[PDB]
């Protein structure tokens, strides 16, 4: 299948080459996956998600998402026009409030619910989830990102936007999961993208297209816009069958991109997500 005209970060995951404007993708389209974004919340009924979209579980007093990030970044997972999994079916955490922020005893509670409730769903071909948040080290939340992975979940996190090295960061830092640095549409790093030997992978993450509360759409840019093209990626392997939940980002790093980005630090990856879709 192509998408014409389709978000540059979707292109560039099924191209070898920076530039081009066609996301060419299998059909299956990570239908039989699941994947939780755990976030600001997920607005369910935008035309985009089809009704596959659906909020499980918040923590707040109401379930919608009142910010717009947690639809953003499940545009990107999911969305009809803007997703890298069409098919996907999406499951919303809402552990941010609708000013983006959260405690740290309120985002490893949403942690542990996703690896209990994987098991209450029809999820045949895998379990995903995706982490665009974080914030200081913390060895709490690592240890919470650690179990859900270790529950038989694709983890998937954002590196974090300070420019920085990711060590100081969790749940960037667990080495256990699969964490995103952000790429630009000329393949340089963002330039906000965290480094560091504990990045896995980068994907598209400045000025990014996705859905948008009220049922509208928006560009942003961050590593939490990389995070979710990496989750679509994951889930849409699985569906294929190429991989697994426990090694799947070990597999996207060896089928990656390589030595394409410039401005990456020595001691960071050179590794940017590809599908390696062949018609
Ligand atoms: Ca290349
Ligand atoms: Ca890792």
């Amino acid at each position: 299948a192509a998408q014409t005209n389709a978000p540059w970060g979707l292109a560039r995951i099924s191209s070898t080459s920076p530039g081009t404007s066609t996301y060419y993708y299998d059909e299956s389209a990570g239908q039989g996956s699941c994947v939780y974004v755990i976030d600001t919340g997920i607005e369910a009924s935008h035309p985009e998600f089809e009704g596959r979209a659906q909020m499980v579980k918040t923590y707040y007093y109401s379930s919608r998402d009142g910010n717009g990030h947690g639809t953003h970044c499940a545009g990107t997972v999911g969305s009809r026009t803007y997703g890298v999994a069409k098919k996907t079916q999406l499951f919303g955490v809402k552990v941010l409030d609708d000013n983006g922020s959260g405690q740290y005893s309120t985002i490893i509670a949403g942690m542990d619910f996703v690896a209990s409730d994987k098991n209450n769903r029809n999820c045949p071909k895998g379990v995903v989830a995706s982490l665009s948040l974080g914030g200081g080290y913390s060895s709490s939340v690592n240890s919470a990102a650690a179990r859900l992975q270790s529950s038989g979940v694709m983890v998937a996190v954002a590196a974090g936007n300070n420019n920085a090295d990711a060590r100081n960061y969790s749940p960037a830092s667990e080495p256990s999961v699969c964490t995103v640095g952000a790429s630009d549409r000329y393949d340089r790093r963002s330039s906000f993208s965290n480094y560091g030997s504990v990045l896995d992978i980068f994907g598209p993450g400045t000025d990014i297209l996705s859905t948008w509360i009220g049922g509208s759409t928006r560009s942003i840019s961050g590593t939490s816009m990389a995070t979710p093209h990496v989750a679509g990626l994951a889930a849409y392997l699985m569906t294929l069958g190429k991989t697994t939940a426990a090694s799947a980002c070990r597999y996207i790093a060896d089928t990656a991109n390589k030595g394409d980005l410039s401005n990456i630090p020595f001691g960071t990856v050179n590794l940017l997500a590809y599908n390696n879709y062949q018609a």
